[PDB]
């Protein structure tokens, strides 16, 4: 079958833990934490994938908040991934399990579920791509 | 339920032309042209996608020849994509239609069906990623 990753709304499930990409209660405030959390079907755990028109770059927009995957500071190892009105452009890169989500302009760095911790509220960070399983995300379309 | 692109055998259909990635005569000789061609189901038009173990990098191996997607010369604009005993490692990047096939160690460059020409034997080349449709490929998984 043809395999496509269409623009649309997704649950993004961390390969290492089975917890999902989660924006804290869906708050639209700048810097609102993005984290790993048990799937509960809330709109704060749904993300809109959309291509920007530049290269293959995309943004991810939280369904509850309307804010985007952004950054607490200058994208570096251990920098928090956070909700922002300013989107960080991303590349979705096929991995051996799921997809890596790369910083388009800082391609060394990917979304990383800190220390592969399945605990609720475990922080998601930018980190050097080692293609460990906490740096891979299953894309579940809805 | 989750959308995934598994390791397996694929037909790779150019988004612009509808023609597919084709190894010339399915020949195993080093430097054999890779090109666009009308789909006919031959093994020379089937490609094995496999992760190398380094990062998210993959290779594409021709089913007929056993050789890999590689290069004629130092990767630059318009350099031929060819069958080689030396794979060029790739990154498969989600595009607005299909996927871009990026050179992993020369990431400004993608596999490009030259000038979006749907003619048989149209060269596939390395070329700056402009995200034009001739630089996007439908990954058709063989079951």
């Amino acid at each position: 079958a043809p395999i496509s990753l269409p623009a649309g709304t997704y649950t993004l499930k961390n390969v290492s833990t089975g917890t999902v990409l989660d924006l804290w209660r869906g708050e639209a405030a700048e810097g609102t934490a993005i984290q790993g959390y048990k799937s509960h079907g809330g709109d704060n755990q749904k993300w809109r994938l959309k291509w920007t028109g530049k290269g293959n770059q995309v943004t991810l927009q939280n369904v509850k908040s309307g804010t985007y995957v952004g950054t607490a500071s200058n994208i570096q190892n251990s920098v928090n991934v956070v909700g922002s009105t300013t989107a960080v452009p991303l590349d979705i890169v096929a991995a051996d399990k799921g997809f890596a989500i790369e910083a388009a302009d800082h391609r060394l760095f990917v979304l990383d579920l800190k220390e592969s911790n399945p605990a609720n509220e475990t922080p998601v960070i930018y980190y050097n791509n080692n293609a460990t399983d906490n740096q891979k995300w299953k894309f579940i379309d809805e």
